[PDB]
């Protein structure tokens, strides 16, 4: 959403400032060779490399977690069918909580209003309990645990099979903490701070130190070099907001729709 | 690939004969800045190829679980219900149908022939109705295990032992689906394959000042190295890609089918 | 940061450089950059791996604290779901769990737990806990006795007792995981052979730079020492993630979250 | 092996100093800076490649380590749960030992028949040898032992399950070894790397010679040793079930296993 | 920590190199710094990756020992919460658990466990244990039948016997993992290749540096040699985590911590 074709052509210009500036240079006692900029440029590419690595890892973890939502809810619906196929009332109740959980987890991470979706899926008295909590999504898990918890007290599930389905609720519980953790723990600011400073300074001092060698090609190369360090420093911030609505963020709404369609395929609806 | 090895050799033959009208005008290309650019690109290609490898390893691992989980499920059926061969046959069908259906799912090819060969056509049209056929095959396998439980042939404990194996497959389905809907860079593997593509053709212009008539040779050696590394990343990054090698995906569904018929003594021929 | 002493100090070492330059010719000291390129790149490579190792320690520490919140959340869920009427047990257990995480934060910060312990538990138990040389483990054992009594009371079966037992196991893994990241630091050689060689590289770098950039030398030398020394000290910050630096973990915020969570509505559930 | 390519390189370096006579007379000139670029690139790729090979080696050693652990504790549970069934003890142990040797034979593409025959009845050997996967069949037979103890009421479903889990663990080891064996990366890793490390090594002296003159062969083999030795160790580590120097001592590993399992069931090697 | 002899050899190497620089032209030897950039950078990359593998072995060792303290703690917590009356079996099992960790320590350090073993066990069992070529495994087998006895004595259900069996399984994986780290060392070719090339690089380096640094090379080259050599030997001080240096795992401390923890959880 924020772009830097601004600094690629501030480069083209601060490259042109350089060529005309050349002949008043050694006058002052100012020369700039590339060798120390090779040193720094390489030290920055190493550090850009490790950083982007962290950024990609955390994006992959965000996708893994949403992946698990689809898996655990798929299999918990399957277990309900295979263990209690008479029980379509309980089927339909548990399914609306599991769908509610995903929608509510999307809203929570986008900081939007789950109320419409919650009301689409759940009794109004259930919606009230969920929204009264300071942790609505976690309160949805508690309610689904009640559905199977009473199926247990009613003897329709044993402690064994109660256990098989509880574990899926633990899986979702790990997804929720995981998303909360990812959403409140960015890659430390120092990294992107330090890097965005040095990648910036280096990208505009570069056409200076390149002028002695390349003279009047300083722009077509000091740009090429700068774009490379910038399309690589940008791929970073394009990968550390996984839950947003931007283009390269995760399509959470589409994944929530896939989760809902999946569970309704499994229950006829 | 080798079309861009020869776009290079001629970009360099261009570079030598045109080198004459170069600093007639003041247009200098050292090799020191192009070595800072190259080392940087080579560093990023290192990390990029490192992430592709990991996607490739995870796909191989997920397919490994299919073989593992299906084998231990069938071993459990035999060990716990050694008499129930009709159930053995039915379940072994769905497991085999799951593997093939998954492979067809990932490579976006038609599963109908493999399903029609494995399953009763009532279940085949049910499976082909679902927008999630592989999931529906797992669901059907589950009803088999559940019926043995309703019938009292499986206890809740032993029903549970087999349920776990179906979970393992559930994880494999989603893992594979996640690994396919991606990439995660979007079109930034777009930008880096052209950043390499540009560098590799600007390069002989920068080298000609140092090597004259030999720059077609040293700049194609370098280009091959960079484009080989890059293209290797392209291949690893899309492990179920249409432009992939189906040998192991095919070999894997064939191994598991073979193993399973063996385990249910449908081999050898009497 | 605390860098700005040395980033300053470097500009005056880079000054001593330029007011003893042409004085080089007389004294016999040639001093090129390409050896300091080599030395610089090796230090960058080694700083790259050091910093990677430190982030891993940060990330694992953050995950361990994530699990406290997860495991404690789902343990209260199980109690609310299996023994829904047992509010005296719910509140007793919730208090130990909140005791557990505050007690852990004090343990890793080497501060006194007694305030928080008393805010939350009976003082007979506040003294049982401080009596133990391992108080967080003692809190775990107490939470296990509540779980265990409910089982001798016949309110939990063996199955449902195990279900809750496993969550206390999960927290025993957080405890040991944190003790390992605390009591096992990174080896000390890694920390100060590496920080002497980076500043030593920083205070000599201009003496070899002064020949190529003349006056420009304090600029580029300080640019380069910034890049190097900010990277090194970020590494030493994340290496100690239970510490109190600006990039360490917010352990107090995280214990409040756990607390607000388990006591969501004075502890009221549907 | 590697010292033949080292030898061919010092010869290539002599061909270089000799034919330096006719260099610009034949219209050539080769600087070092281009080869430092190419050379650092190859170093970086070799560094990552090598890292991947070591990972495979550690995973292969890991999987074998789990055979020992799982088999140890399966025997531990038989003794703790059924202290009286010494015949089950000896039959399961002979399968668990049969499993290990067969796994070795499998991964080494050799014949298990001797070892099988040493350890089991011939009616079993024939059943095992009939299988597309003998190790699978051995796991299934070990599974019958504990499964028959369960039909006899000597094992509950719970305690049958506990031991079944260990057989499940051996299944995973088998799968993982089978996956580490039938999954070499596309030779692209070897062809791109091995031939370009070869090719770079042999043209390095032609580019070193203008700078170093008679010193060419000394520095040119030092650089060539470093790269080749690095590349060649990568190739040993990536096939860890082979018979090379750095390859898992699978026979000793099997004897340690048999030694262990015989030691736990009161017998003497 | 006799890197310092290697660096003083390096100062002599550049003394020799400055002294010898005259007869360079005469003898026809040309040494630029550029091919040594290439080689040194390559060595750095490989040293970086190698050192990284060494760190990862050290960390796996510490995690393995971390699991001992965790698994033994929660086994004892389970015994107290499930069988709070049976303090006779608590003490039996705790002494088997504490025996395991001391026996593991001595096993990895190739020392005599008899002192700690007889300090904790009746000789009725200590001689059984040391008659085995796998003592620590046998201590696990012995802890196992304590649990098994309780089960067959009806005091444990299959379910609760199961719950504790899983913790013995955890200790089994620690045993296997530690043994695996001890017997399977990091491939020795790593330290050969690298000790050679790093040492040879550090001595050949002044002969390439003096062309352009003249009387300064003793300094610049001892620096570089200090960086490489000390990085390389950090990797080696990390590759044997079960050793004896203060650099290594304080296994005695960890075993004392484990003993105190399990004794404290029982009163003693
Ligand atoms: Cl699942
Ligand atoms: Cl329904
Ligand atoms: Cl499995
Ligand atoms: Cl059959
Ligand atoms: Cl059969
Ligand atoms: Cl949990
Ligand atoms: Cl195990
Ligand atoms: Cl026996
Ligand atoms: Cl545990
Ligand atoms: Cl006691
Ligand atoms: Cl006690
Ligand atoms: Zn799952
Ligand atoms: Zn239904
Ligand atoms: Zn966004
Ligand atoms: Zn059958
Ligand atoms: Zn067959
Ligand atoms: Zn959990
Ligand atoms: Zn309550
Ligand atoms: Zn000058
Ligand atoms: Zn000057
Ligand atoms: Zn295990
Ligand atoms: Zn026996
Ligand atoms: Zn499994
Ligand atoms: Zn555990
Ligand atoms: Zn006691
Ligand atoms: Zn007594
Ligand atoms: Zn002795």
């Amino acid at each position: 959403l924020s772009k830097i074709i601004f600094r690629l052509l501030l480069n083209v210009l601060m490259s042109i400032i350089a060529i005309i500036s050349y002949q008043w240079y050694e006058q002052l006692g100012i020369h700039l060779t590339v060798a120390p900029f090779s040193l720094l440029g390489i030290a920055i590419a190493i550090f850009l490399g490790f950083r982007n690595s962290a950024s990609y890892s955390r994006f992959v973890e965000a996708r893994n977690l949403w992946g698990t939502v689809l898996i655990a809810e798929r299999t918990l619906v399957r277990q309900l069918r295979n263990i209690l196929p008479a029980e379509h009332d309980a089927h339909r109740r548990i399914v609306s909580y599991l769908v509610a959980f995903s929608w509510s987890l999307k809203h929570q991470l986008r900081k939007t209003d789950p109320t419409a979706d919650l009301r689409r899926l759940l009794p109004e008295e259930r919606v009230t309990e969920i929204l009264a909590s300071s942790m609505p999504t976690n309160r949805i898990l508690l309610l689904a645990g009640n559905e199977i918890g009473q199926l247990r007290e009613a003897g329709k599930l044993s402690d064994i099979t109660y256990g098989l389905m509880d574990n899926k609720l633990d899986e979702l519980a790990h997804v929720l903490g995981g998303c909360e953790r990812l959403a409140t723990t960015p890659v430390p600011f120092a990294y992107t701070l330090i890097l965005q400073r040095t990648v910036y300074l280096f990208c505009t001092l570069l056409p200076f130190a390149l002028v002695g060698d390349l003279h009047y090609m300083t722009p077509f190369v000091s740009v090429f070099i700068s774009y490379t360090f910038l399309s690589w420093d940008s791929l970073a911030e394009e990968l550390e907001d996984p839950f947003g609505t931007a283009a390269n963020d995760l399509p959470l709404n589409a994944m929530c729709n896939t989760i809902e369609r999946n569970l309704l395929d499994m229950t006829g609806q």
